[PDB]
């Protein structure tokens, strides 16, 4: 509803660089590259094929939308992860410790062993701490806090 | 806005809101804020306050809170477009979009002499930061605004 519309044909425009009405694997290579990425030839299919519903090997308008609505909404959850990362992760070591869990759990109560036991039913590989993976696959099956926490600090 | 959207919004607040009044004070936004790392002194905590604070009783009622983050997405999501679509025409990293830049890019996606020169307000011949963002928030002219828009927002998505 309203002039999305005139922002969704923007968008359109800029990968249909022949005007035809398609999106084809070059066109989408071509605007790829020039945002800064170097897609292979198979990471191009792919992402016409998980929207190419008529099968016809290229991207129309309904397609790209729906493109648009699957990417838009895993950048936003995996930016606000990645944000709410940042913020466990103060030193900036690639690991949430127990000390800055604690601490970032306090300053919005748990005592030692409680956020040791946090850590445990996270902690995939062992080594007593969060890596970024490990956190990102905790955030997926409280998290709502970690989640808000990734929202409001993005925006601020 | 769905109920995921609204309790989303209601988490917030009571991140916000440690204690549970309804209501959010300088006190409370400058304890949340500095948990997200940053230091802010307290008359910017009281300009966020007032920017939103319509009944003006110099705090941030729920309502209010709605407002003040629906404003400050749309100014996140924004600058960071803008950014993004600085980035991919400064090829070369170094903070200045040249007319080649701008030529090659536009060139390349199909879409110079002198867009340059019109957004070129220091007159040092290319276009630093801040002019592409008062170029960007100041048809045909327009028409180009709202393509490289679209490159800013393609670029956020994809990256
Ligand atoms: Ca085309
Ligand atoms: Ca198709
Ligand atoms: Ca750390
Ligand atoms: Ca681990
Ligand atoms: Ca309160
Ligand atoms: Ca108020
Ligand atoms: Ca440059
Ligand atoms: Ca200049």
């Amino acid at each position: 509803t309203e002039e999305q519309i005139a922002e969704f044909k923007e968008a359109f425009s800029l990968f249909d660089k022949d005007g035809d009405g398609t999106i084809t694997t070059k066109e989408l290579g071509t605007v790829m590259r020039s945002l800064g990425q170097n897609p292979t030839e198979a990471e191009l299919q792919d992402m016409i094929n998980e929207v190419d519903a008529d099968g016809n090997g290229t991207i129309d308008f309904p397609e790209f939308l729906t493109m648009m609505a699957r990417k838009m909404k895993d950048t936003d959850s995996e930016e606000e992860i990645r944000e709410a990362f940042r913020v466990f992760d103060k030193d900036g070591n690639g690991y949430i410790s127990a000390a800055e869990l604690r601490h970032v759990m306090t300053n919005l109560k748990l005592t030692d062993e409680e956020v040791d036991e946090m850590i445990r039913e996270a902690d995939i590989d062992g080594d007593g701490q969060v890596n970024y993976e490990e956190f990102v696959q905790m955030m997926t099956a409280i998290r709502n806090k970690i989640r808000a926490i990734g929202k409001m600090a993005r925006v601020f």
